């Protein structure tokens, strides 16, 4: 509360670490469904069904222009990618399993990197 400060972690390296994590995501062989925005004119239903589309290139732009206030908002967008993927694709479709794989890959890196 007012004049009662909680010890807070060093966040000075968060931007650089989030960037390195995103790069590893981008270079994963199963990253191909998530590199660019889903083409709304090509995929029937996506615009109507998915209220908040997200992809790695959009995350990369937001990260590169100071649109993430903190690392938690960054993880929210990353998880949004895979949440959207689960909504629209069957679990054992090529795109569907890519999403499950990529989510698992992200969460371990997240823990290994920040949750010390
Ligand atoms: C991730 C996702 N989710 C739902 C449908 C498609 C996709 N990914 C596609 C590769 C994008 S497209 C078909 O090139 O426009």
């Amino acid at each position: 509360s007012m004049s009662v400060k909680k010890p807070k972690r060093d966040d000075s390296k968060d931007l650089a670490l989030c960037s390195m994590i995103l790069t590893e995501m981008e270079t994963h062989e199963d990253a191909w469904p998530f590199l660019l925005p889903v083409n709304l004119k090509l995929v029937p239903g996506y615009k109507k069904v998915i209220k908040k589309p997200m992809d790695f290139s959009t995350i990369r732009e937001k990260l590169s222009s100071g649109q993430y206030p903190n690392l938690e908002t960054f993880a929210l967008d990353v998880r949004l990618v895979f949440d959207n993927c689960e909504t629209f694709n069957e679990d054992d479709s090529d795109i569907g399993r890519a999403g499950h794989n990529m989510r698992k890959y992200f969460e371990k890196k997240w823990t290994d990197t920040f949750k010390v």
